[PDB]
Parts: C-alpha cells; sequence; structure tokens
DNA sequence: ATTATGACGCT
DNA sequence: AGCGTCAT
C-alpha cells in the first residue's frame, strides 16, 4: 500500500512532428500546403518509395513504404516531393538542418534526449516545480490547454470533437486538487501547460506543427502522443492506465512491435498490454530474462524508469545505400566508387559536426550486405578514423571489407554488393 | 526492388 | 568487437 511506489515521481514529454518531411518541404513550396502531399525516395523505380504523408493524403490510404505509382492509384491528386540527390545517392540534409532548427527551440525549456530526427523526450519535473511556485495555488485555466485532451475523458453523464475535448478538459480541472504541490495529477496539468508553450515556440518561429504526450516516463508520453495526432497533445495519467491498457495490444508499447511482443502473446496466451498484470515479476523474468521481465512487470503498472537523456545530437553519423536486383555491385571499380561517394558525404557531414559541435570522431564502421542475404547487415567491420578525409575513409573502407571478395579475379567482385554502409562513432571533444 | 538512417542489447 | 533487434 503506503510503500508502492507509483512511478509517478516524474513529468515527462514526447514532442513528434507531425509528418515532417512532408512539412520541411510544405514550407518551402507553398503549393503543397493543405493538400494531400507525400515525400519519395528516387523516382524511376514504382515512382519512388514513400518515407513520409500529410494527413490529407493519408486520408485516401496513402502510407509509408508505400510506391509512389501504387499511391497515386489511391489518390490520383497526390502531389509528391523529392528528397535531394547528391554524389548518386539520397541526402537528408535539409531534414536533418530543420531538425536542429526544432531541437534547439525545445532546449530552451528544458534538457532534451534526441530520439529520432523528428522527435525528443522532456524531463519537465523541474520546470513543472517552479511554474507551480509562480501559480501560488492559483487553479489552471482550461485556456491555457487549449490543444489538450485527457486520455479516459469524459466519463459517465456531445457531437462534435472540440466539444468532447473540452468536456473532458473540465471534468480533469474540475478534479484538480491545487492546494497539494505534490499532487502528481497536478504536476502532470503543469508539465501540458509547459508543453502548450513549447509547442506555441516551434509553430512560431519554424511553422512546423508537432504533437505531443505528457505523463510520468517516456514510454507512456509516446504512447499519449499518438493518440490524437495531428496538432493536438495527450495528458496520460497514472489513473488512466488499467483503462487504457485493457484494450492496448501489446504491440503498440515501444519495443514490443517484433519478435519479443510475439513471445509475450503465444507464450502467455494473451492479447492486451493489462493482462500482463495477472504475472509475477520472477514469471515474467522466467520467459522474458530478468531485464524484459522487471520492464514487463512495471510497464503494465504504467511504471517505467528510463531516464530523459541529456543528449540533443546524434550519436553516430552515418551514409547508407542499398543496391538491389540488378544495380548491385559486381566489379572493384563499381566498389570504389560508391564508398568514395559515401564517404565525401560523410566527409562533408562530419566537418559540418565538427565546426558545429565542438568534436571529432574516432571510429568508422563499414556495414555491407551480400546478395542472397536477407539480413540487414552480412559484415560489419570497424577501423580507426583519424582525419576526416574522404579518400583515406574510402580506402580504409576498401581495404577492411576487400577480403570479402570471394571471386578469384580481381576486377570482379562476388557475390555483388546489395548495400554499403560508412558510419562514424566514438565522438571525442575537440 | 522499401530505403536511409538511428539507438541499443547481447555475448 | 561483431551481431541482432526495434524503429520508421
Ligand atoms: N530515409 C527514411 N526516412 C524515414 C523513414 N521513415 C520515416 N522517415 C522520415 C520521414 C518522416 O517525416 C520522419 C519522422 O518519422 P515519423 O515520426 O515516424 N513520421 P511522420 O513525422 O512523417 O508522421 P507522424 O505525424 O505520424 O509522426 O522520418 C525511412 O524508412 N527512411
Ligand atoms: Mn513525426
Ligand atoms: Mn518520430
Amino acid at each position: 500500500g503506503p510503500h508502492m511506489a507509483t512511478g509517478q515521481d516524474r513529468v515527462v514529454a514526447l514532442v513528434d512532428m507531425d509528418c515532417f518531411f512532408v512539412q520541411v518541404e510544405q514550407r518551402q513550396n507553398p503549393h503543397l500546403r493543405n493538400k494531400p502531399c507525400a515525400v519519395v525516395q528516387y523516382k524511376s523505380w514504382k515512382g519512388g518509395g514513400i518515407i513520409a504523408v500529410s494527413y490529407e493524403a493519408r486520408a485516401f490510404g496513402v502510407t509509408r513504404s508505400m510506391w509512389a505509382d501504387d499511391a497515386k492509384k489511391l489518390c490520383p491528386d497526390l502531389l509528391l516531393a523529392q528528397v535531394r540527390e547528391s554524389r548518386g545517392k539520397a541526402n537528408l540534409t535539409k531534414y536533418r538542418e530543420a531538425s536542429v532548427e526544432v531541437m534547439e527551440i525545445m532546449s530552451r525549456f528544458a534538457v532534451i534526449e534526441r530520439a529520432s530526427i523528428d522527435e525528443a523526450y522532456v524531463d519537465l519535473t523541474s520546470a513543472v516545480q517552479e511554474r507551480l511556485q509562480k501559480l501560488q495555488g492559483q487553479p489552471i485555466s482550461a485556456d491555457l490547454l487549449p490543444s489538450t485532451y485527457i486520455e479516459g475523458l469524459p466519463q459517465g453523464p456531445t457531437v462534435q470533437k472540440e466539444g468532447m475535448r473540452k468536456q473532458g478538459l473540465f471534468q480533469w480541472l474540475d478534479s484538480l486538487q491545487i492546494d497539494n504541490l505534490t499532487s502528481p495529477d497536478l504536476q502532470l496539468t503543469v508539465g501540458a501547460v509547459i508543453v502548450e508553450e513549447m509547442r506555441a515556440a516551434i509553430e512560431r518561429e519554424t511553422g512546423f506543427q508537432c504533437s505531443a504526450g505528457i505523463s510520468h516516463n517516456k514510454v507512456l508520453a509516446k504512447l499519449a502522443c499518438g493518440l490524437n495526432k495531428p496538432n493536438r497533445q495527450t495528458l496520460v495519467s497514472h489513473g488512466s492506465v488499467p483503462q487504457l491498457f485493457s484494450q492496448m495490444p501489446i504491440r503498440k508499447i515501444r519495443s514490443l512491435g517484433g519478435k519479443l511482443g510475439a513471445s509475450v502473446i503465444e507464450i502467455l496466451g494473451i492479447e492486451y498490454m493489462g493482462e500482463l498484470t495477472q504475472f509475477t515479476e520472477s514469471q515474467l523474468q522466467s520467459h522474458f530474462g530478468e531485464k524484459n521481465g522487471s520492464w514487463l512487470y512495471a510497464m503494465c503498472r504504467g511504471i517505467e524508469h528510463d531516464p530523459v537523456k541529456p543528449r540533443q545530437l546524434p550519436k553516430t553519423i552515418g551514409c547508407s545505400k542499398n543496391f538491389p536486383g540488378k544495380t548491385a555491385l559486381a566489379t572493384r571499380e563499381q566498389v570504389q566508387w560508391w564508398l568514395l561517394q559515401l564517404a565525401q558525404e560523410l566527409e562533408e557531414r562530419l566537418t559540418k559536426d565538427r565546426n558545429d559541435n565542438d568534436r571529432v570522431a574516432t571510429q568508422l564502421v563499414v556495414s555491407i550486405r551480400v546478395q542472397g542475404d536477407k539480413r540487414l547487415s552480412s559484415l560489419r567491420r570497424c577501423c580507426a578514423l583519424t582525419r576526416y578525409d574522404a579518400h583515406k575513409m574510402s580506402h580504409d573502407a576498401f581495404t577492411v571489407i576487400k577480403n570479402c571478395n570471394t571471386s578469384g579475379i580481381q576486377t570482379e567482385w562476388s557475390p555483388p554488393l546489395t548495400m554499403l554502409f560508412l558510419c562514424a562513432t566514438k565522438f571525442s571533444a575537440s
């Protein structure tokens, strides 16, 4: 009872940009705004592969991983923007720079953890304590939460979406105890006020809209963020977890969408996250290992301890290209030329990183895939990265992979390469 | 012939 | 160190 810690110590937010690459292209080209729009990589094969989709286009069934030609079948007026091509490959620099814009705004409010190109976690615990001090026990007006949903409300005792949103927010605010500066529900609420301000700042200063989740840990904040996209934020309280999880497929929780989640379902004979509560911690550890078992035991009760890492910058800088089917690299000249192309992009990005961020990478990782191997990587080899020079990096990458070529002929490469990947790692302050 | 990235756990 | 998983 009283000693049963409930995982309510922290206020954590997850901010995710809506259809990010599409918004980057819509800002640059106003003709794409408020239209069914998607971003594609390449064009020759089936129109290019879609990697981002505006919400207008999603209404027609357009999705990521779809070929543009098939997307056009579902939505003939779909507009398309293509990723830049440089040195023969897709170049994502425009989106990385737009990402830095958003991350720097978020960092004004709190230290953030960059989780991907378009989303970051925020630990708002201290910021919430400060705003609570300033409030002096003043209640929180619904006017301060103009885009916030309270998951699970309204309940009990109505036709429009905004009306439902405001109804739930009213029930939530009416139930709040604002004289208690340590009430977790109040703390989450103040956290949501701050996230409204953060999202207002992002849209004002970049033009980009985003959604957000506010809860007590990273997994619940991420799940909350997805409940009311786009351009809205969602508060998931500790109390909302039993009902939320009672019908939540296990695969919806981050890290359970793959083989481990399928094994949870198959071994335990369950479907929903809430069903996990009926097992003891030792039972879960016996099936899924000590770490996973402890994590599942806490997480099905809404509890997770993973910290928001103080990290605004990526830990690695990498360059990769697939060479599918008949485009696979089958000569040594080919392999050297593409290693050089990747290495020149890497050099450019690394040099800009050293200038911006006062650090230098010290290890080069070379990954290849060989024809007939279904795995992502057929082989990974590291070597030293001592100079930001593309010719040196590509020569070293060739040296560490050249023993892969089973061809007796010096010129041919067998079996052909269907992927090259260069990744700079192990940064040190410079 | 999804592709181009990341992060992180395991041994 | 090199490999596998998860994401998207
Ligand atoms: N190169 C590449 N980029 C990708 C891929 N998948 C996603 N991206 C890029 C394109 C995406 O714009 C961006 C962010 O990924 P999300 O947050 O998963 N999707 P979004 O922000 O579009 O929509 P939502 O409103 O549902 O959050 O990453 C991929 O497979 N390859
Ligand atoms: Mn997004
Ligand atoms: Mn994202």
